[PDB]
């Protein structure tokens, strides 16, 4: 199991992100599942812990962990592309999650 991975949290949820993969497919492959992926991320303060970029990357990677290990722990493995389908939708929800505190590590933050 986990269960000290630093400062982290989840946070409350959202809904379904929309991405835009680039190919037509790409852009459906991912949806035709979406129902599959959760409402939530886990992530940490900003505090400037490498810009946001070497932040998400650490973000996504601690929560496609748990999808993984879910279907890994039997051992179907996880090809690049199939982590990269989950991991965009992370990237979204992540970027959401931090955009909570962006707001006050930056200045307005927007939207």
């Amino acid at each position: 199991v986990v269960g000290g991975l630093g400062g982290y949290m989840l946070g409350s949820a959202m809904s379904r992100p929309l991405i835009h993969f680039g190919s037509d497919y790409e852009d459906r492959y991912y949806r035709e599942n979406m129902y599959r992926y959760p409402n939530q991320v886990y992530y940490r303060p900003v505090d400037q812990y490498s810009n946001q970029n070497s932040f998400v990357h650490d973000c996504v990677n601690i929560t496609v962990k748990q999808h993984t290990v879910t279907t890994t722990t039997k051992g179907e493995n996880f090809t690049e592309t199939d982590v990269k389908m989950i991991e965009r939708v992370v990237e979204q929800m992540c970027i959401t999650q931090y955009q909570k505190e962006y707001e006050a590590y930056a200045q307005r933050g927007a939207s």
